């Protein structure tokens, strides 16, 4: 089983290729990592396995879900350290994903009820819903388009949070630049209508992610930075007129950061749409992952719809070096050992993805 | 087995609940029903079974796939007549689906290379593609928003086409009001941005489908008219802000049409929404749990008459739908492509042939069309 062949991810010696994908779970009450997170990541940790945390706030403005952890305060750092220590005692490697939602927030999640910040003043459409703190669903408001200087302060929030993640003991960080959140609000020409130097051209639209990655590379080293994008996922109205060309532009800039710095990023991580969908429609079904992998010099993590079989095929055929798993890792704490043994996998319950119970739907999925 | 209890679809006594879902197959070269269509439908016909044809053009502007049949000319009527004959000879009931694609077309499919027509001037976005005549995937262009007063001319196209269909011997017609096509482009508030009497309110957005159904009911009789909608479908950018309320508003208008005509429609046919697409994201499923759970039954319970569910059904799922009361009839698409004798295979609980998507829309009169094997 090629999923259980070792992989050197820069300095990190992984014993298998099964990765915990980053998953918001909303158990970090009051934006403070709670003991339950320690239990949850401990359950999924394996010797030489790679974990990526749920998306984690870089600033007071970065949240658009309830009870999601931050790492922008010393208080947050201290509680994360207890979690990281427990993961490290099992021999796991763990990265903190740094998450700014940009316009995918709501006044209830913002200081002083200020407008969420974004590349644009355009709101997510009423297609989509935000999870409100009462468990109801709400409507995304109009964001405020941030100015040129402000963009550098947000870059600084990523830099300082990466330092905070090293202070907590994390092995590294991941830049959440996917799924229509703040970085993707700059990348996607369906969102970014700026007419300053961050908008228009492909090169301009990649400035923001290039600045973020470069700042965190300078702070903690490239080999402790992974970068996650999703050029073909249009979640939260995040469409690009040309996903292949946007993805290649990002890849070229990541390669260039590596060449300029003289170092290798931990990895590029790309989420794919589930192409099994729309099979029942007339035109719904009428190369990309692998083109991006081919163009990228370094470690590639694929994600989105993967199964044991699909993961095995991805590694064996060289589409990816590592395979991250989300929903199946929610319901299978011992996912790695089940994949190793080909044991049947527990079903997952969407209803408790985002609830606050520290046990139910969180740590009470059974082991083999 | 509840799938094989009989059912009175109004005028038509059916011997079982397994229905051939309408499926575009692009074998009707140059929009003429071909002899291949006769063999294909005859293969799937059973005594007392119901078939719905592939979407069929109502006018020169109504197509957005290659080699789909029309029924807007008497030459087409003559050729359909022969296909209907061989289906009737096997004791099946067959409806012709009247399909206008609206903006889901391309200049190559339009007379004189003109713009496709729609409720709006907004094109389907770049995330969707059209099948070109050569089998490449092309870009949906900018449509022309039809005038307030030309809407009645398209309504007339449905009327004349419905009369042609029954003239060919069809037991009736189904209005394709689903999947982002012309009717749905008036229905869905993600598409219909009109400022006239056909846009804005929910009432206004239902005007087009109401007038289409009332014209065909008036021409051919209510019990020969089926109506297909898909309030909750991700296809060709056909989003509505409130799918359950859109669906209920449409049902209400059909109930009203039935009360005024004094007779029930043949059925309401509803495509089940799918929820695979965004299950992998952070927020993609968030406003949709209640719709997944209950949209289909709620529409069914609201409608005075026969309900056909469609979308993802299997033998087990189809049995449950009927046993549970969620549907009266269950339509199958892709399993019917690959199993000419699907009804018998479902009856006997036999193995089912796999379907090959690569030959769904090719022009071959045999390969991937009539050469799937019987038991
Ligand atoms: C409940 C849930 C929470 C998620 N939270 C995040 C997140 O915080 N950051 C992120 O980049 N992706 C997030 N994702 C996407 C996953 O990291 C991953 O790409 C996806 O689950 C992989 O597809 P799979 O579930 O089929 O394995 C989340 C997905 C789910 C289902
Ligand atoms: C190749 C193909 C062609 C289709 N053409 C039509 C059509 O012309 N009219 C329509 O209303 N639905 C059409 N559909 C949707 C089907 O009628 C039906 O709703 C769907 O196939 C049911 O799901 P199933 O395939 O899982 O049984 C088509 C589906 C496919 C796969």
């Amino acid at each position: 089983n090629p999923l259980f062949s070792p992989y050197k991810m820069g300095k990190f010696n992984l014993s298998h290729r099964v990765v915990l994908a980053p998953m918001t779970r909303c158990r970090a009450l009051n934006n403070i990592p709670q003991a339950a997170l320690g239990e949850y990541y401990e359950q999924r940790a394996t010797a030489g396995g790679f974990l990526i945390t749920e998306g984690t706030m870089i600033s007071p403005t970065s949240a658009g879900f309830p009870h999601v952890p931050g790492i922008f305060t010393k208080e947050q750092v201290r509680e994360w350290k207890k979690i990281v220590d427990v993961v490290h005692a099992k021999g796991a490697v763990i990265f903190c994903q740094l998450w700014h939602v940009g316009r995918a927030s709501h006044e209830v999640y913002q200081p002083a009820g200020a407008a969420p910040i974004s590349s644009t003043e355009k709101p997510i459409s009423n297609r989509w819903r935000i999870l409100m703190p009462d468990g109801t669903h709400g409507i995304y408001p109009k964001p405020r388009a941030i100015g040129t200087y402000e963009i550098s302060q947000v870059v600084e929030d990523y830099r300082r949070s990466a330092l905070n993640a090293i202070e907590a003991g994390f092995d590294g960080i991941e830049i959440h630049g996917a799924h229509g959140y703040l970085i993707d609000q700059f990348l996607k020409d369906g969102i970014n209508d700026r007419t300053d130097e961050y908008g228009g051209s492909l090169a301009n639209r990649c400035k923001f992610i290039t600045q973020v990655v470069q700042a965190v590379v300078s702070a903690i080293g490239a080999d402790r930075v992974g970068v996650r994008v999703s050029p073909a996922i249009d979640h939260l109205d995040a469409m690009d007129s040309n996903p292949l060309s946007l993805g290649l532009a990002v890849v070229e800039r990541l390669n260039k950061i590596q060449l300029h710095s003289g170092s290798k990023l931990a990895y590029l991580h790309v989420t794919q749409p589930e192409y099994v969908a729309y099979g029942q429609t007339e035109a719904g079904r009428l190369r990309l992952m692998r083109t991006l992998r081919n163009a990228y010099q370094g470690t590639f993590i694929c994600s989105g719809g993967y199964t044991r079989e699909l993961g095995i095929e991805a590694v064996a055929q060289g589409d990816a070096d590592l395979v991250s798993y989300g929903r199946l890792f929610i319901s299978n704490p011992d996912l790695v050992m089940r994949i190793k043994l080909n044991a049947p996998l527990n079903k997952y319950n969407r209803k408790t993805f985002y609830t606050q119970d520290p046990v139910v739907g969180y740590t009470d999925y059974p082991f083999l």
